């Protein structure tokens, strides 16, 4: 790090105006990417789960077990952003333990 | 604003979990730091000396002078006459 870090940072930035450096240290373009995709995944059905902390989503082709206006049981995919993969499991799906829809 | 709908799913975890602002962040502050910029702690604020303004008081424990403070609120660089105390000045931006 340290002198290379320097090094890095002076490549990339090393041409461009202090205007862009604040744009990036108050992470002007990823807060919005991040809040784009958030935006896009909802409307291709996936919910962000709060406790669990991931997002989730109905296995395609696969209505609830059972249902309510609480809560509902069935077969879900989960994003692991660890491994970059989409696993399947049942789980007990409770609505109020779902974020609203970003923006 | 933009239209996410005709790319892969992929895709839209990577700029959900990676897109890697924070690391552009972090050599941000590196090239603010090299710029001569300092970040004052409690201000909350990225200060650096006004050309052709030398300091009206200076003691080894601080500084009084004109400096440029970037706002981030209103987005622009903004000339303030302020008291400065060095230790409240943030060492160059090093890995967390």
């Amino acid at each position: 790090q340290g002198p290379h870090m320097d090094k890095l940072a002076a490549i990339k930035l090393g041409r461009y105006g202090e205007d862009l450096l604040f744009y990036l240290y108050y992470m002007n373009g990823g807060d919005v990417l991040q809040l784009l995709a958030a935006v896009e995944l909802f409307n291709r059905d996936w919910r962000y789960h709060k406790e669990e902390r991931v997002w989730i989503t109905r296995a395609p082709g696969m209505e609830p077990t059972m249902k309510t206006n609480t809560y509902e049981r069935g077969t879900y995919y989960f994003f692991d952003c660890l491994n970059w993969r989409k696993v399947a499991k049942e789980f007990h799906l409770e609505y109020d333990k779902l974020e609203e829809r970003p923006h």
